[PDB]
């Protein structure tokens, strides 16, 4: 499968190719930032050091 694209991007099968999430800011016009995944929750350390 090529949907195999890493976070901070994301791949749009209309254009058939994976770019980037960094991409998704301002100007809307792509159906891929919906491939940018934003899992790895991060409030999740017990103990409050360092």
């Amino acid at each position: 499968s090529q949907g195999e694209c890493p976070e901070g991007r994301a791949y749009s099968q209309d254009l058939g190719k994976c770019m980037e999430c960094s991409v998704c800011k301002n100007s809307e016009k792509s159906d891929f930032c919906q491939n940018c995944p934003s899992k790895t929750e991060q409030p999740d350390f017990p103990w409050i050091w360092v």
